[PDB]
């Protein structure tokens, strides 16, 4: 059983395949071609943190592959609290073919996975958000070609997106340049020492953006003010740099309207591409390589 | 309405597309992937010259694409005799989506096509056999890579296969080297003068095979004896040359058992590939490029 819990669960080879499948399945999507490799297959969507966006992307995605997603959300309990992790994992994986969990803690999805008969996908935890970084990287390929050797700048809080980017940089061999406000820096305990050669920390976010091919941030306040991605910051990056932001976005906080609504922003395509990479993920976890 | 009556009906660009589709659809075939772009579509197979082989290849091919082939063969009449060409074309093309005709004369399939509401494919005439040369060239790609600039040797009678090869040489820009017995040479009236730069005639078939990447012949007798493709003849070609023969074959006539049953022969793969190129043909004529 393979799972998709952290970006580093897949090898370079895995990603080369999945990214190519993503483009192929997207073309089938845009060609209204009927392709149902997952006919009669069920995905359990376990949401403990709400997102319609991600419900839509997974739900429409497996439908388009011939399968069906079941939305599982409870108000008053959660895995590891008021629901026993193993009980849920053993029973649910006996009924469905694949499972997605969006929750708070990586430890919980990991423990669940350990007792699951079927593949488990991380739809977001406090620690990692591999599906979005995957979509981000696919979006880059589409607009700018392969990301290898390119420079990605991260400006903002050290949050699940950043830790995921760090893992990606190592695996896909690109350069990550990051800058955070002084008290919201990387937790050196949550960063693999093996990834040190692939990222660099800057005190000034404007320096981190110099020569960037991709500039990205996320939602976080009086302290983050110099870490707002504005148009002057963007001007430090390469002229054809892309701006990505994982949604939702708060205009006037992490980012200006000028940037996210500007000509370098690909945030909508980037959100759309969650649908396409997640379809490739599910196909790959269930069918392997063709 | 586009038709497929002669090899030269398609451009270089058309062939690059169709050959790539052929490989893609063959992979779907080998992956047991359900792909039915031709669902609810009908092919009329009009056979005035019998071939189970070609009935199988077209019939199984459209089935695998979700459609259905209707076998139409009469004992006592034929198009242009006892059946009016236009009457058949007007009525049949009102009922089906695509038509294949295997018959004697190119003039007849051409006249039929002129009055057909749907695409017409030449499944073989006395003058041309484009589906087989297409399969032959696909088979070459599979085993040896793109045919461009390569050398194809034709040894034997000047028959529909040869005239088709000549058209192919011009379009795909490879070198054709041909040799026939003195009285069974090219009919200069049936050869486009524009294709002269792409073929060369040799009095000695062994010379025609020198430096060949592909050696090929067909069924035709006391005169053809020096034009038998044997192992000494094959030894004149490049060491990794392929031997192709459009089936059926008569061992001990045009070709030896030693050659056609030998390690350079790809005649079975070549016959199989009629199925795959013809599926790409039908998809292309009905759907165009994706």
């Amino acid at each position: 059983i393979r799972h998709y819990l952290q970006f580093k669960d897949f090898s370079l080879e895995d990603y080369e395949y999945v990214l190519e499948r993503t483009g192929i399945l997207k073309r089938k999507f845009k060609n209204y071609e009927t392709y149902h490799p997952l006919h009669d297959r069920t995905l359990a969507m376990i949401f403990e943190k709400s997102s319609t966006r991600t419900r839509l992307s997974f739900e429409a995605g497996i439908f388009q592959l011939g399968g069906h997603a079941v939305f599982m959300s409870t108000r008053d309990t959660q895995l590891g609290r008021g629901e026993p992790v193993e009980d849920s994992a053993q029973v649910i994986s006996r009924m469905v073919d694949i499972i997605m969990i969006r929750t708070f803690e990586q430890d919980i999805i990991q423990r669940f996975a350990e007792n699951s008969r079927v593949p488990v996908i991380n739809g977001l935890t406090n620690e990692y958000h591999p599906c979005q970084v995957l979509a981000d990287i696919f979006t880059y390929y589409e607009h700018r070609g392969p990301i290898r050797g390119k420079t990605v700048a991260w400006v903002g809080d050290a949050n699940n997106m950043l830790y995921t980017w760090i893992q990606a940089a190592r695996i896909l061999d690109f350069k990550l340049q990051l800058s955070t406000p002084p008290g919201y820096a990387l937790d050196a305990k949550l960063v693999d020492a093996e990834s040190a050669p692939f990222y660099q920390v800057f005190d000034d976010p404007n320096e981190a953006c110099k020569g960037a091919d991709l500039v990205t941030t996320d939602v976080w306040k009086r302290a983050f003010a110099d870490w707002c991605v504005d148009e002057e910051m963007m001007s430090h990056a390469n002229s054809d740099a892309l701006f990505m932001h994982c949604l939702p976005a708060h205009r006037g906080e992490e980012v200006t309207a000028g940037v996210i609504d500007g000509p370098q922003s690909v945030v909508w395509d980037e959100a759309e591409n969650r649908l396409h990479v997640q379809k490739a993920l599910m196909e790959f976890l269930l069918l392997g390589r063709l």
